[PDB]
């Protein structure tokens, strides 16, 4: 995830 910075 681009928003989270983790898990893609």
């Amino acid at each position: 995830s681009i928003i989270l910075g983790i898990l893609g």
